């Protein structure tokens, strides 16, 4: 799996013994915690040396072990497939350390892990929730209605956060117009909002990209009209101070201004945006997470997310496509701070629209593309064959902060394009 | 200015009461500080939970409030326009917290905020301070004179720093030659310099980009000649160790090697460079700031700056242009460490010279371009209509570290391109 | 001229106001002797420890720091150790020298000897790659990779446990033609603790081959895949934690040549940038160990070309001749940081943007952003001689081991660059 079940153990002294102590998740501060895993899950165990003796973790029946960690903070991670149901000791093999207390149980339970019933609204934008290509048609007046909504959202399994959104989801609505169109934008700020909200479209020309006309009090409405003068794939975002705050909380989306031709014909389109959340408590902490101002202004986030939540594009709203289809992903970074090294594991980009230019010729045969915050791009590729294709920021530590998505495509394991064994 | 006046409050216990405590700026460590703002200013208040009780901040007459912050370090920022002159209580609405001492005054004063008289040299390069297009002319020998000067500069309103510069400004002089030119470079290191200084031009071919010939002792002079073989927009920087130190302190600039044709004709040109400063004390601290080596080598800066100073391109040397003009910005990142997501709020780049290639066809209709440290680019756009256009690194937390500039363009508020209300 | 660096923190020790050494051969020593060889460039970083006013001065070099006042206030200075002998570094602030702020710089004749190595050399020579494939038809190509866990020389008195393809970092340079059918054998060495795998960015299907190559120690997996698209592709291990497998050294480049081949060039080089996340700071001697909290927080200690400090300066530098066109295949294993790749004293004639081998290259480029899991191609003509220096232009990474040399014999002064006026 590309979504391993992760457990962090720190060695130390508790309850009169030399033990493993759980870090984060369902095992925080528990001594020799039981690691509950479901049959067939991939298990990642991070061992961190707490007190400075020599330590490993060993599981005999999986021939799985860490390396020996010697100094304080010295770490070793290992993984395995929980293929066998039952109870298995994890223990330290260093002389006497197991006798001294360094031992817990891995419990592998049959059947699939249930989802933890959510407590807050699902704020994840489905990646299939966008308008399709506009017909060929004349330029015209297009009315767009945006509502700024502050609301608690399900950030992770067992963890919530107060999102600020366009229309109660992250990212906001995918806006699709034709170059030459006149956009009549209505911004309604919900009555229950504490904050003023606004919108800056990177595809609008004039003060604040519409921000200077859309500073909207709670329960109020602003209306701005602007001409879509330039074709492109544009991030829009709130532009009420603190703008970084409004952005991290989830107030970003994409505006496609289609060129006169339309974009190249493609079978299937997807809407994906990357952003960061800056919480007081580390990634994996249960309960209501809260915003950490010092982390926000210093660019030290805890969550890296596709479409608003951990599991957004894996559990709650994954991407589905069919072999033979050409796929387009509209990909933008709300941010507010980090440049994505956007990549799809198992695929190569046939076309990449450089710096989100829809008028310059796209680059061809590209593995990975840098997308800045307040930037967007378009990638397309042909699904020649089946598999689970995985969306990542290839700054891959961000896997361990919630940043991973699935493109699910039914087809055989083995064909002429990729198979096990030789010809 | 729409530039927000910012105040940070930490909740805690002081003077035997549960209070707000000021963080940084003119309010550092003051309990229930008076927040002085001028009529019509935009006010940003950052509330940070200090001790771990439930808190907000409320201002009744502005219907302005934070969210409730519960745990230690839990934060909520809110803003509003200081539209009414007078005195207004900010207070915590949690049961009993106001009675317990959580209350201060917002003072909204008539008239415009005065600027603090500066203490140190203005080290900000005006963005209009560059040579215009070279005529059509033959390749020739061009003598360039650079002087490396160490000097105290006005980093912010009430805060100074010891800059290292080419010719007493940040960025250094804009150097403009034609491909094929022979450059006769004289580097004079001022008598009063403590450090050796040098120059590496990204547009020069050979040892250290000229650095191996320009290691200049204080009071001394080096002369190097080099041929401008390749057209491009090149960052030059000091290359005396620690190079990152020489760069953060302000020793970076742009060399344009014009292609034979010249660059496309445009109405107005601008010179902008982004860099970082790594200070012991946080952004917003008054007095003489000093360099923090552990922050520099760990890439944890306090200041993100256009042309050397906070307010460089907003207060002291903003950009001015007229509706209808095509504008070119020569934009480079001295760094030394951070990639800029360069963007102008309210405009789209008609042309972007990707990776500073002046010979490859530019990209078209681009919102935002990544520029690496030791990289530069060219963007142009037509000012279709009026406004204050805002230069940013779209890693927008860097707003809160001094990184913002203004392009001022007078014209009506409402025209056919953007206006309030629906279409007519 | 890769500077010898010494860090001094001011403080109180042995009943005196002193300099205290930080890292290297001088960690925690009071008024440490700074041993330097004739003609070396010396960088001294002064950091204020206790909060009095301080500088460091060396009279016979007219070299000094600035005065540093507050706690953590810093000043670095450098000079060329041109004169052999012993020279006092001291604080010039009133009475501070008398109070104990004084040590000796010792400048010794002759070149610094190399530290005898303790662990295997894990640095890939940048010249160790297959040359251009002839013009030829698509065919079946068998590639053999072995995943080897082994102790390597991270720095000249510092070791680390590397995970590698074939015992070097980066892994083998794989070179095929578009249309080729790749028969990949992955052998995981018997002595490995971890499962290993490979994801090629140039393969189409589950995990870029990772889903077929999860290989137990002492075992072998075989996957076949068609190189459908030309490009310069990073490959890496894709066994969890993938970031862990990557930082430890499991990354390399696959060139899928376009039908034409790449433009003719005199000399080719293989360079990859990555990070290592150690418990102890950069410059610490002995067995370094991995710091998980630093890895997931993206706070590395080592920024490296081809696996080691001195990889492309001391142990395996780049060599070329004036007049030659040079191509560098440059990729970022990472796992986390985007390189601002630049060669000091050169300009890129061609840059293959985002590693596109089919789209026209950009021309006359100083510096190119390469993301982690990204690669590019740059070429340039060596018009003249010199030591050309490969850097990430996020230049604080110099102070974490990230620097390489391209050595090219030729005169100091020619018509392209020289000392006097013309
Ligand atoms: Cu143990
Ligand atoms: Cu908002
Ligand atoms: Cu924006
Ligand atoms: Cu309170
Ligand atoms: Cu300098
Ligand atoms: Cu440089
Ligand atoms: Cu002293
Ligand atoms: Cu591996
Ligand atoms: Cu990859």
């Amino acid at each position: 799996s590309h979504a391993p079940v992760v457990f962090t153990l720190r060695t130390g002294i508790a309850e009169g013994r030399m033990v493993y102590i759980g870090v984060g998740g369902d095992i925080d501060r528990q001594v020799n915690p039981k690691l509950v895993v479901h049959e067939g899950e991939t298990v990642q165990i991070n061992l961190i040396n707490g007190e400075g003796a020599q330590h490993d973790a060993v599981i005999d029946q999986y021939a799985a072990r860490s390396a020996i960690v010697s100094g304080k903070n010295a770490s070793s991670t290992f993984s395995f497939i929980a293929s066998k149901v039952g109870q298995f000791d994890y223990y330290c093999s260093l002389p006497g350390h197991r006798q001294a207390g360094m031992q817990g149980v891995l419990q592998v339970v049959p059947g699939n892990r249930a989802e933890m019933p959510s407590t807050a609204a699902d704020i994840t934008r489905d990646p299939a929730d966008l308008p399709g290509p506009i017909g060929a048609r004349q330029a015209k007046t297009v009315r767009i209605d945006l509502e700024t909504v502050e609301l608690k959202g399900q950030l992770d399994d067992k963890t919530t956060y107060t999102y600020w959104t366009f229309n109660g989801k992250v990212p906001g609505p995918f806006l699709r117009v034709r170059v030459g169109d006149t956009v009549e934008l209505h911004l309604k700020n919900a009555k229950d909002s504490l904050m003023i909200h606004s919108v800056d479209f990177h595809g609008a020309t004039g003060p604040g990209g519409a921000a200077a006309y859309t500073q909207t009090d709670p329960g109020a409405e602003t209306v701005v009209t602007f001409k879509a003068l330039v074709p492109g794939i544009f991030v829009y975002h709130c532009a009420t101070p603190s703008v970084p705050n409004h952005i991290t909380n989830g107030m970003y989306g994409l505006l496609l201004v289609e060129p006169e031709g339309g974009l190249p014909q493609v079978d299937r389109e997807f809407y994906v945006m990357q952003g960061e959340i800056y919480t007081v408590k580390p990634f994996g902490t249960s309960g209501e997470q809260e915003m950490d101002y010092e982390k926000l202004i210093s660019e030290k986030p805890e969550y890296f997310l596709f479409n608003g939540s951990v599991g957004a594009l894996t559990r709650t709203h994954p991407l589905y496509a069919n072999v033979g289809e050409t796929v387009r992903i509209f990909f933008g970074v709300g941010g507010p701070n980090f440049t994505s090294s956007f990549h799809v594991i198992g695929e190569i980009f046939d076309h990449v629209y450089a710096l989100g230019s829809v008028t310059s010729p796209p680059l061809t045969g590209v593995q990975t593309v840098s997308v800045p915050p307040g930037g967007a791009t378009i990638v397309d590729f042909k699904l020649d064959r089946g598999g689970r294709y995985v969306l990542v920021d290839h700054a891959l530590s961000r896997l361990d902060h919630g940043l991973v998505g699935f493109l699910n495509v039914d087809g055989p394991k083995n064909d002429a394009i990729m198979h096990e064994g030789p010809p």
